[PDB]
């Protein structure tokens, strides 16, 4: 098991084809999750499950700048169940970090930071019991 909130070094920051995997069960009653692909203190990343935001489950996904956020991009596609293992898989491309979610897809998001070999740490928190969280290239 591991503690949550937890941080997974990205050593070298991020680069195309580089697969990063988060394995989890979800708590029951769950309320959040959230991954934070950070460079420094700005969030490249933030893919963040609501589990209810006005009784609807949501996904909203944003980068933080300079301690601001910028515009939410929000999928109703929801693949996540409290009580349930699930596996995020977030794999870099040129254009977009793309995300699957117990093998299916669920969402890209274009890259808004763009020096990705700064992007060095992967913070994961929220209503999970986190199994591991690694990296490969494909
Ligand atoms: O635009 C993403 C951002 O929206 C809000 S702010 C906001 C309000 C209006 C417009 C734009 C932004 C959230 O407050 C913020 N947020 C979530 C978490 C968080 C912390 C945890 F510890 C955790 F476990 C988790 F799952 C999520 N921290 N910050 C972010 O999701």
């Amino acid at each position: 098991p591991l503690i949550v909130p937890y941080n997974l070094p990205l050593p070298g920051g991020v680069v195309p084809r580089m697969l990063i995997t988060i394995l989890g069960t979800v708590k029951p009653n769950a309320n959040r999750i959230a991954l934070d692909f950070q460079r420094g203190n700005d969030v490249a990343f933030h893919f963040n499950p609501r589990f209810n935001e006005n009784n609807r489950r949501v996904i909203v996904c944003n980068t933080k700048l300079d301690n601001n956020w910028g515009r939410e991009e929000r999928q109703s596609v929801f693949p996540f169940e409290s009580g349930k293992p699930f596996k995020i898989q977030v794999l870099v491309e040129p254009d977009h970090f793309k995300v699957a979610v117990n093998d299916a897809h669920l969402l890209q998001y274009n890259h808004r930071v763009k020096k990705l070999n700064e992007i060095s740490k992967l913070g994961i928190s929220g209503d999970i019991d986190l199994t591991s969280a690694s990296y490969t290239m494909i």
